[PDB]
């Protein structure tokens, strides 16, 4: 058995063809095993409705998490990643950084 801690990093996007609209991000990668609990927070509050995902495994069994979604940030509002996994003795909350 192995068991690896995923590496968690939050930002933002807008796609290329669209700079109206802005994306929330967080790339949970390189975690063993799969399962995983993953949520974005706005101002320590679950978001409920997160439209896209994209998961898929590299040649090790490694497992990337791409979780993402549409949103409108403004100043006062701090968003973050929360992330559940077996390696992890309480959930890891990584904030994001507003100029990423």
């Amino acid at each position: 058995m192995i068991q690896r801690t995923p590496k968690i990093q939050v930002y933002s996007r807008h796609p290329a063809e669209n700079g109206k609209s802005n994306f929330l991000n967080c790339y949970v990668s390189g975690f063993h095993p799969s399962d995983i609990e993953v949520d974005l927070l706005k101002n320590g509050e679950r978001i409920e409705k997160v439209e896209h995902s994209d998961l898929s495994f590299s040649p090790d069994g490694s497992f990337y998490l791409l979780y993402y979604t549409e949103f409108t940030p403004t100043e006062k509002d701090e968003y973050a990643c929360r992330v559940n996994h077996v390696t992890l003795s309480q959930p890891k909350i990584v904030k994001w950084d507003r100029d990423m």
